[PDB]
């Protein structure tokens, strides 16, 4: 289909994700393993453009992807993957793809969607048509989105306590590059840094730095409680990870503690990082935090329930997020409220921006679209 007018980049000057084989022509091909600072501006003012019924239980704030045409792809817990036109009408639908929990339909190159399924499978789906190209079995249910490496390898965690590195070779060879048995249930989903390290962590309180070429552990640390969600990585290779003990931890690429930052409650979302190195995270306290690269609070913004959406930053520094108080929120770069929108289900499916500034965000029951002013 069409291409976005500028290429998608996982990184800006202040982030340090491993560049992988994502659809560079897409508007938003991945939810995580990128800065979550959009290259697009938005004038969205809080007026709803449309809503669709999309029943879901997204893992760690998973949600929609958007290709170069602006087609919106989202999985629902009734077994469907649906492609929506920008006007909210349906372009295609494929059924029987997995229930109970949903994940992001990540867009790779050559128009392939990578969708792990609760049926213990990894689907490869044609984004133009919805056709299932083929699928690979997994030994346990997947507990992460598919991260894509520079050679096309897919990295996922599974519920039977593994990190998998799966290399697909067209038209139908799927190869275990390596598999790592973790000590405990994976709570921190795999993200990859520019130096080749994959980071993950378990509820036996172990945080791992793994060589993504070999699957061998580089170093590990234990903590009092478990990390959860998707960390962000800065340009120096420092990893910022939210912990259930109520702190954000910053670990350097060598495993040194750069700092910790208190969140007043369990970490409740995954992170974003802006091009000035500020990092953003939600808390079970109800607050969204903006924190500097040196660990100082820039601001906090209170909501009436846990903030479980990973925040999204636009090109002007505005921050979009949602809360278990059932509001979508937009604030400016200094934390000033711009608008809120009251819906009827907790806002937990993380926001996505299209090229024209349309903002998509989801609840347990709905996909919401907020148009430009």
């Amino acid at each position: 289909g069409a291409m976005a007018e500028t290429v998608f980049k996982q990184n800006h000057a202040a982030s340090g994700f491993l560049a992988g084989r994502y659809d560079a022509q897409a508007m938003s091909p991945t939810m995580f393993n990128w800065s979550r600072e959009s290259r697009f501006t938005s004038t969205a003012d809080g007026a709803l453009k449309w809503e669709k019924n999309v029943p879901a239980t997204p893992q760690n704030g998973a949600g929609a992807a958007v290709d170069g045409d602006g087609t919106v792809f989202i999985q629902s817990k009734d077994g469907k993957l649906t492609a929506y036109h920008p006007d909210g009408t349906v372009k295609w639908v494929t059924e029987n793809l997995g229930t109970t929990y949903t994940l992001t339909p990540v867009l790779g190159t050559n128009g392939v969607i990578y969708l792990p399924s609760h049926d213990k499978k990894l689907y490869f789906i044609d984004k133009e048509t919805g056709n299932i190209l083929w699928s690979v079995p997994l030994s346990g249910a997947p507990s992460s989105d598919a991260a894509i490496g520079p050679d096309g390898t897919l990295y996922v965690s599974t519920l039977d306590n593994y990190i998998y590195a799966i290399k697909p070779t067209s038209p139908g060879t799927a190869t275990q590059k390596w598999k790592f048995k973790t000590n405990g249930v994976v709570g921190s989903a795999p993200v990859l840094a520019s130096n080749g390290t994959l980071y993950t962590a378990t509820y036996n309180n172990i945080f791992y730095a793994i060589n993504s070429g070999t699957g061998q552990v580089k170093w590990s640390k234990t903590t009092s409680n478990g990390f959860k969600g998707y960390p962000v990585i800065d340009r120096d290779g420092t990893v910022y990870a939210g912990n259930q003990d109520g702190n954000l931890y910053a670990y350097t690429s060598t495993g040194a503690v750069k700092w910790t930052f208190p969140l007043n409650g369990f970490s409740s979302s995954s992170l974003a990082i802006d091009h000035n190195g500020n990092v953003y995270i939600g808390s079970g306290s109800g607050e969204l935090f903006s924190i500097s690269k040196t660990g100082n609070m820039n601001w906090s913004f209170y909501t009436d329930g846990p903030v479980r959406t990973a925040p999204l930053i636009d090109a002007d520094g505005n921050v979009y997020f949602g809360s278990d108080d059932k509001n979508v929120y937009a604030v400016d770069a200094d934390g000033n409220e711009k608008w809120r929108y009251q819906t009827d289900s907790n806002v937990i499916s993380s926001p996505v921006l299209a090229e024209d500034g349309t903002l998509y965000v989801g609840t347990y029951t709905k996909l919401l679209a907020f148009g430009a002013k």
